């Protein structure tokens, strides 16, 4: 029947008892534990899952169990340390969707400043990792997002355009996320927090009010959104220096 | 102001190229070159990027370039044989969406039939496989997006209620065709190819008609439709016998 409705106690009286076996369990092992997300926020709305992590001392761990009881869901993440820094330091595209994690701990176990250790890692993240995301994000994602709507002003299927579109405006706002360093809190927010955002590239309001309107119907409207937003990256990533040589055929 | 419009014959020259300067770098470290994707489909269409896959023998090979030229795109990804038979037979979520690649495989250089054996691979997937995709698709994706429109339904917002009817679509449609064990042609394709199979979750095609349609714009109607496909999916599930556990609280 779906998640239920919980309260913070009812979730919080899970994570005890998950923290409590993962501690039989695992013993000297676990370094820490922590909640993140919407409940670790104390931001956890009736119907929120439930996620949590896990430090291992243990070389080379990383495993999850991912669970639901009909009522609820679970997931827990149990990384090594090592492990964990790293992927705490990795900026990819969605950067600005997973890395909240690690501003939002709630620490419950902790042997000796591991949950302080990993969000120190995930907040002193070097400018260059951002600048080299948001170059790869302009190539491997918006510039291919051009060629399908393109192909489908020409060749259809509009009835892709309207998902198109939203890919599009969630890749934008990575792009956005990246550019400020700002991680969005939860995946329902990111277009409302992307908007409120400073130096956007232009036409990205204009994708976005039919985004979250879902006034997605009119397929010439939203090509000439697309194509306006297009050409504002490319004076976005002109003025904020987001460019890399394009004139050879084989760069490498 | 690309990406610009290119024949068959001018991307397969750009193609060409590529393979005799990935030749010229990395010599005999090179097993096997392919184009994969529409091109390799000889489905590309004005518009289409160019995708290729390179075998390499040092067995922890695993890079990438990708590029733009400002006109096209290209994307090469380097793997080592046994990096990317173990990908090739690993069925997540998203396998309808990105194993594709290994049906559409359009050999260029191959020195020792790899690129036939990858596809042998691919091929020869196990259905318990399958099996448990579904079965975490339907926990990890399908159960998280019940619970996050249902807040919306309490606290909002429903902004994020067009977009989110849209990624629920989708993953429909990778529990699909993983039910199937097909792949989607293009991703343009997928809820168009997607609808046109048997065996629906009842209440899908009625979601799919909103998120193709693009008219997303009245919030109770698409609560009430993710609501009904919900319910699909519980009923799909017992006459496809792709059942979840949910008898233990804590399952390790
Ligand atoms: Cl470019
Ligand atoms: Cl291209
Ligand atoms: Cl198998
Ligand atoms: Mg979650
Ligand atoms: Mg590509």
């Amino acid at each position: 029947n779906g998640p239920i409705i919980m309260t913070r106690e009812e979730r919080m009286k899970i994570v005890h008892e998950i923290k409590e076996r993962i501690l039989d369990k695992y013993g000297d092992d676990v370094k820490a534990i922590g909640v993140y997300g919407s409940l670790g926020r104390q931001t956890d709305g009736p119907y929120s899952d439930i996620d949590m992590m896990c430090v291992m001392s243990t070389e080379e761990a990383e495993f999850s169990h991912e669970w639901t009881t009909g009522e609820w869901k679970v997931e827990v993440n149990f990384d090594s340390e090592e492990i964990l820094l790293d992927y705490a330091s990795q900026v990819e595209s969605d950067w600005p969707l997973t890395h909240g994690q690690f501003f939002s701990i709630l620490p419950i176990y902790d042997s000796g400043g591991y949950l302080e250790k990993v969000y120190q890692t995930a907040k002193s993240v070097e400018a260059q990792k951002f600048h080299d995301a948001i170059c790869a994000l302009i190539v491997e994602e918006l510039f291919e997002y051009a060629g399908k709507w393109r192909n489908i002003r020409v060749q259809g299927p509009t009835t892709f355009l309207p998902s198109l579109t939203v890919q599009v405006a969630m890749a934008g706002a990575m792009l956005i996320g990246l550019h400020h360093r700002i991680c969005y809190t939860t995946s329902a927010s990111v277009l409302t927090e992307a908007v409120k955002q400073s130096d956007l590239p232009s036409g990205y309001d204009h994708l976005c009010q039919f985004v979250m309107s879902g006034q997605l119907s009119d397929s010439e409207k939203l090509l000439e959104s697309l194509e306006n937003f297009w050409n504002g990256i490319q004076e976005w990533t002109e003025r904020h220096g987001y460019i890399v040589d394009v004139s050879k055929r084989i760069p490498f």
